[PDB]
């Protein structure tokens, strides 16, 4: 049997990651210093007869360093009581900045907070052109409408010619925040990487910038990293173990882009276990996408499928060689799973994931088929099959393996397929077609989302493409206003979800795969992540 050609580059990393030993006597440095801090920050939360909009500068700071996570009650109570005074306030950017913090937090603020600033036809007054932190503030929070916001339909547009006109004569850093927003905008950036730029390229280059703040980020940050140093030291210990690399050639080397991709879906410690949990399986899962896409046989996928639908060790004979290595490092890696989850009770909860694993495997050799046969399906039906293609219902369920609170009822939820799941699955699907398009109707892709999407409708590339863009923008509508409350689950197990579909806008920015082709948009975030700590 003749195999296709290996034509992945090889990990960029090495063994950079192999070994990170704490030098404990700084961690504890940093911890006891990071208390007194905390409380210093507390402090000023807890702070009575502040102003409105020094209230939710303040909010904001804290959460673009990334040290909210410390203050989830009181940045909740002071929101709260803010949703409750409906207050006036005629400042945009005071309104703007009002509007995001309290939809990100799921308090269902009406927007019309913003007619006051649109004449007649619901336009934005252009008299506001001038207003640029005004304008960056209403460009942040045009990003989490829902579908009752069509005030906002034109608030993306105006602040964005405004801010592009704006941009070039501003004093620093100030131009250096409006020209990253334009590329990211904070809403659908993964947290770790808009904070570690917001603390290193703006807050630390800022005239009025507070000193307990920007050092209790800094060093916050800096310890953090430490612990994500030693997760992936661990994760690349397994998975040198595995020796994949050389036993199955093959396939993607990507560990480190994995870990990356977890963190993102969680960066707190208390999500430590969950995050060596949920980066475990991206690998594995990644390693059978290789195996259906670029390697194993019709005949051979079809062994690997049944198999993993009965899912008995008694099965590896049934197998060719290299697929018995895929096939038992999966079942032991789930035999683990459950082995860290006795202590707790919580082994049981493994089953989930793996019902959600057999569906994913299910749907390649589907899609296997499918390019065997030349069949171009109907949009509604290749989106049935390619769906769950993402491996997303899949990671979603594996987020909530190592979170200690998830409840079977948490998992119950997820399971019925909820709608926020749903946009998230249908963001990545949109995003990973508009980008591997051409670079699969080379490889004689026939059922592509997008061909499938031109044929069912009669419409050219560009066409479908921007009808892929509205379902990924009606998907990000659906997202923000399924973390309204009241929300059917802790709020807790929304943002590994959102985080998802972060994760995906993140990776395929400007349109190219980013797990593949690591070096030009991963390998940045990577070093800023988990190389270099922020000098302070
Ligand atoms: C957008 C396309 C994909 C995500 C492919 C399916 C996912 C993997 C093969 C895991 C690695 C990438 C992540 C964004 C988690
Ligand atoms: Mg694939
Ligand atoms: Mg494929």
């Amino acid at each position: 049997i003749v195999r296709p050609v290996a034509d992945f580059s090889p990990s960029l990393w090495g063994d950079q990651f192999l070994s990170f030993s704490i030098k404990n006597q700084v961690a504890e440095k940093y911890a006891k210093e990071i208390e007194a801090l905390k409380e210093q920050t507390r402090n000023m939360l807890l702070a009575t007869g502040m102003k409105l909009a020094d209230t939710l500068n303040l909010i904001d700071t804290i959460e673009r360093l990334g040290i909210s996570y410390h203050f989830e009650k009181e940045i909740d109570d002071i929101l709260d009581q803010i949703y409750n005074q409906n207050s006036n306030c005629n400042d945009l950017c005071t309104s703007a900045l009002q509007f995001r913090l309290l939809r990100q937090h799921g308090f269902n603020i009406s927007p019309e907070i913003f007619s006051k600033f649109q004449d007649e036809n619901g336009k934005f007054k252009e008299s506001l052109a001038s207003d640029v932190l005004g304008l960056l503030n209403l460009y942040e929070a045009s990003h989490v409408r829902t579908h009752a916001d069509d005030i906002l339909e034109d608030a993306l547009a105006f602040s964005t010619i405004h801010l592009e006109s704006a941009a070039p004569h501003l004093k620093s850093p100030l131009r250096e925040q409006v020209t990253h927003a334009l590329e990211q905008c904070l809403h659908k950036g993964v947290p770790r990487v808009e904070t570690r730029f917001f603390i290193s390229s703006i807050y630390d280059k800022e005239q009025s910038k507070n000193n307990v703040l920007l050092r209790f980020a800094k060093l916050d940050f800096n310890l953090l990293q430490m612990l994500h140093k030693q997760e992936l030291a661990q994760v690349s210990r397994w998975w040198k173990d595995l020796d994949f690399v050389t036993t199955l050639p093959y396939a993607r080397d990507r560990v480190v882009e994995c870990y990356f991709e977890a963190l993102g879906v969680y960066f707190e410690p208390q999500y430590s276990q969950a995050r060596v949990m949920l980066v475990k399986t991206i690998s594995m899962i990644s390693i059978v996408d290789d195996t259906f896409d670029a390697y194993g046989t019709v005949k051979e996928l079809e062994a690997y499928t049944d198999a993993i639908q009965r899912w008995d060790i008694n099965e590896i004979d049934r197998l060719p060689d290299y697929m018995k290595i895929s096939y038992k490092a999966i079942l032991d890696l789930y035999k683990d799973y459950e082995k860290e989850l006795s202590s707790a009770g919580r082994s049981h909860i493994v089953c989930h994931a793996i019902e959600r694993m057999k569906e994913v495997v299910r749907n390649y050799n589907v899609e296997s088929t499918w390019f065997i046969e030349g069949y171009t399906p109907p949009v509604s039906e290749y989106l049935s099959n390619a769906l769950a293609t993402t491996t997303y219902y899949y990671l979603a369920t594996t987020s909530y393996l190592g979170m200690k609170s998830a409840t079977e009822q948490d998992f119950e939820w997820l399971s019925k397929n909820p709608k926020i799941l749903e946009a998230s699955v249908i963001i990545c699907r949109v995003i990973d077609d508009t980008a591997t398009y051409e670079v699969e109707k080379s490889r004689g892709q026939i059922a592509t989302g997008i061909e499938c999407c031109m044929r069912d409708y009669g419409i050219s590339t560009k066409e479908a493409m921007a009808k892929f863009q509205n379902m990924a923008e009606t998907a990000w509508k659906d997202i923000n206003e399924g973390l309204l409350r009241p929300t059917p689950v802790s709020t807790e197990f929304l943002t590994p979800i959102l985080n998802l579909a972060r994760i995906v806008e993140v990776t395929y920015i400007h349109n190219l795969d980013g797990y593949t082709h690591p070096e030009k948009v991963l390998k940045p975030h990577i070093i800023n992540l988990l190389v270099d700590s922020i000098k302070i």
